[PDB]
């Protein structure tokens, strides 16, 4: 049995990011990317609460901008439960939840890894060091 998985894909920003990046950051970045994954009819993504789902598109956030493409797993409801209360124990942690090193995407990407053996694309999960990078991320940092 194959079970179809998704990277549901979102702009935080709404469009902001691709008008204002290049006065604000003095770079052109095109989105300030959350993800999660779709798998067995359910959405499922990282926070400082710990590992949560909702329905797809019915997190606070509304519908995704991008519905990606992972590819298929073998992994089944019960089994990708066992997995994700695993993470949630050791290295998803709420406590663990940080904004540029361990985020939404550290999360989607790992699970990807997990269920088909794709990572997702580096132009989502190298964000937070294209940010970081600029005298703006290192002026705002320690308020993160
Ligand atoms: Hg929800
Ligand atoms: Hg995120």
């Amino acid at each position: 049995n194959l079970y179809p998985v998704k990277l549901y894909v979102y702009d935080l920003s709404k469009g902001l990011a691709r008008r204002l990046s290049p006065i604000m950051l003095g770079k052109q970045l095109e989105g300030i990317w959350h993800t999660s994954i779709v798998v067995h009819k359910d959405e499922f993504f990282f926070g400082s609460g710990g590992i949560s789902s909702c329905p797809p598109g019915g997190t606070l956030l509304g519908p995704p901008d991008s519905v990606v493409d992972v590819g298929s797993t073998e992994v089944t409801e019960e089994i990708f439960l066992e997995y994700l209360s695993s993470l949630g124990e050791s290295l998803f942690r709420g406590e663990a939840y940080n904004l540029f090193e361990h985020n939404c995407n550290t999360f989607s990407n790992e699970v990807a890894q997990f269920l088909t053996g794709r990572k997702i694309p580096s132009y989502i999960t190298d964000l937070p060091s294209e940010v970081l990078s600029t005298p703006f991320g290192q002026a705002l940092r320690p308020l993160l």
